[PDB]
């Protein structure tokens, strides 16, 4: 058994790729301990994509898809499938990973029995920040380590969990299914931790019907979570999550954006369908500047919204 | 006939009472011209109220209620039956009189024919009168209700000419806790127009929302049936006056952005929304400017609105 | 055929008007170029502006309304029925024009094939004249947005007659305002070359001592049946840039948190929110984003949104 397999989809990623997929086999792990499973989503970019791979044949697992997906959701649940390691950690194909980083945070993890270790992001060009500032942290907490501000699946994950809870990336929407993840993931585990010695990942840079619908998933993996049981915890967790999608939801100030106006009344609507199967004891804990913007979205009313933009 | 008829409600406030009493019994008034009216309304401490009161056989008079009746309605209602007096003034059971307070309220009013004398008055602790604007200007021997901003002060520590209350079968109300003493004020102001206001001393010293709006519906009806107000553009405006006094003034008026639950706001909203809307919105011109959108929100029964309103305010 | 017929409505104004009727005769256009028609709208000062109008018999023509009509649209419709010349020029009689004005005017409008000339204003005393089409000097070809003339559509201006005829475009009677708004607006949508010229001040506007939404719909009428300005995206641009002069500048502009009775408050928002609902929205995008909460609340037909949109700006 692998320590940890790194998945990485590709699409049309080219000879950027070589910097990535360096970055991985120059770790300071030795590679007897970990596996590099690279999933193509059907690249068409007249084959240098699929030609940079290959100077990688024996370095790396491959699997290439037979159709295009258009999202690194089924690409990420073929790598899935095909890891049998202690730990999965995802890697998007056009970021780099420090030397350091699988030992440290595989290391941190053994040490702290921890299902999830998120190290700390770096970037080239011109990600959260709030979960790195205590730190280092053995044994972290969803609300005080704010871990909801950061809800990329960029971590290192214990498949054991993935495995028993059936764990998956879902398909029904385009955008927000890694959050899902991350929050199903959240809600099944008990133990995280949080490395930060160096900058261990570097990220080099609707109608609301689907959107809406993974949106409603949180708050029931929230709900029915069997680690996070007492019913004021939900609500606690739910209301913050809220606070969350206020702050940096997709499309926040859709209200006096230049969207078309049935375009807003949709995307509103789906908004209020969405937050009314939210309990209103999850209110109290959502920031009180946000109150009227929260109660113009649970009365479905476009003005209001508008309103509460301005005044915000 | 006696001058002055104090009427006190009492339950269960016991050994304290003795400082209520004796500031009553130390008049500059002569003995022979008021009484102290005592209405205790069934005390259930063991004794305690009562004996206190007994102490003052002869020197009061008292009734002691065969059933607790919740607030200070129904014992007022019976001090006004047993008074024969000229004027009336209520008194709460942990209040002050100033030694010379009866004799310059009641000769004040007696010179200036007053159906209603009201004394500048403060609060315990402070060691000053409160900062109302009817107290301002000085003594003022025939006042107005908009001018002298009698809406701001319309608790019952006044002394009230007992023959309108007789007259107009004027009682206290047993609708709500609160706002019974306004309501009575209200009734009492719609009924005279002789208002006396005296100052020279700190003459006393005081201590779903469905049954509230009931009580501030009977304000607004006694304003529009006022048989001394009764141009009505004139009824109008004391009503205006009166929104502007509860938005200013009334209870839970920041309900909106409170930590009230939603359900709770609804309720208070709904009930407050009909009360306003009994309301002709000629009074509404006469509102302060600056509470246009909070009243017309209110009128709509939107809370989006009166949330919103207040966050501007 | 005359080049010009200056059309000038009459009524009660007395000695006044010989400087006015005098500005029309001394022009440097030959006097048998042009002619002023005068229609009285029946004056009724005991035969004061008639005795001003006859002193100048000969010189004018001239009609007398039998009855009063109380407003100039139709006398203006009668002065048009009486002109045969090429160009049209309404003056109002309070009004003066520059000596240069009718030669000036038309024959820039002569060589640039203009079907309206439009002459920068003066004013006499304070009142002011729009000032933003005049800011790009003299233009040969204008149009209607770059050269701001949603914000100066009165009809003193020449207007070529054959447009008027062929559509016949007459001024209405739905409104005490914006009657001339209506009459500029379709003679604009029914023509192509504008021009303005600004060498002088060539009208001087004297400062001396009811369906208003019929004549808006009408204007967004107008410019939806366009035979000029035919491509839909075009009168999209129009609508937008005249809804924002509407915003900026129209009647009552500011109605929501002003001191309107309700029921009249709430008729103005009515008719304003069912007129604009026949406004396609993609003529939103045109107006200026301050607006954005504005229009979409009189959209909504939603007074509270309205009044808070005004706070906010
Ligand atoms: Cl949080
Ligand atoms: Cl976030
Ligand atoms: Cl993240
Ligand atoms: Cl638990
Ligand atoms: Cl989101
Ligand atoms: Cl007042
Ligand atoms: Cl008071
Ligand atoms: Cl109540
Ligand atoms: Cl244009
Ligand atoms: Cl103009
Ligand atoms: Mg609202
Ligand atoms: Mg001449």
């Amino acid at each position: 058994m692998k320590k940890v397999s790194v998945i990485m989809p590709t699409f049309n990623n080219g000879e950027k790729l070589h910097r990535t997929i360096s970055s991985v086999l120059n770790q300071t792990m030795k590679s007897t301990d970990y596996e590099l499973i690279i999933i193509d989503d059907h690249s068409n970019d007249n084959g240098e994509t699929l030609n940079v791979i290959k100077k990688y044949k024996g370095l790396v697992r491959f699997k290439q898809l037979k159709k295009n997906s258009g999202n690194a959701s089924v690409p990420r649940n073929t790598g899935l499938k095909m890891s049998k390691a202690e730990y999965v950690f995802f890697l998007d194909s056009d970021d780099l990973l420090h030397e350091r980083a699988l030992e440290d945070l595989y290391n941190y993890g053994k040490e702290n029995n921890s299902d999830l270790i998120i190290g700390k992001y770096g970037v080239e060009g011109k990600v959260p920040k709030a979960i790195f500032e205590k730190g280092n942290v053995a044994k972290a907490d969803i609300i005080d380590n704010s871990i909801f501000y950061a809800l990329s699946v960029l971590k290192m994950f214990k498949k054991s969990v993935i495995d028993k809870n059936k764990i998956k990336f879902k398909t029904f929407s385009k955008t927000a299914e890694d959050q899902l993840f991350t929050i199903e993931f959240l809600m099944n585990s008990k133990n995280y931790s949080i490395k930060t010695d160096y900058e261990y990942y570097i990220v080099v840079n609707s109608t609301g019907n689907q959107y809406f619908a993974t949106i409603n998933e949180i708050y029931k993996a929230i709900y029915k979570s069997p680690i996070y049981k007492n019913q004021e915890k939900r609500h606690q967790l739910a209301g913050k999550y809220t606070t969350r999608l206020l702050r940096h939801g997709q499309k926040k100030n859709f209200a006096n954006s230049k969207m078309k106006y049935e375009d807003k009344i949709e995307w509103l609507n789906n908004f209020s369908k969405t937050i009314n199967k939210v309990p209103r004891d999850s209110d109290k804990y959502v920031t009180q500047i946000f109150n009227l913007k929260l109660e113009a979205i649970r009365q479905n009313d476009l003005l209001a919204v508008m309103i509460a933009d301005k005044l915000l």
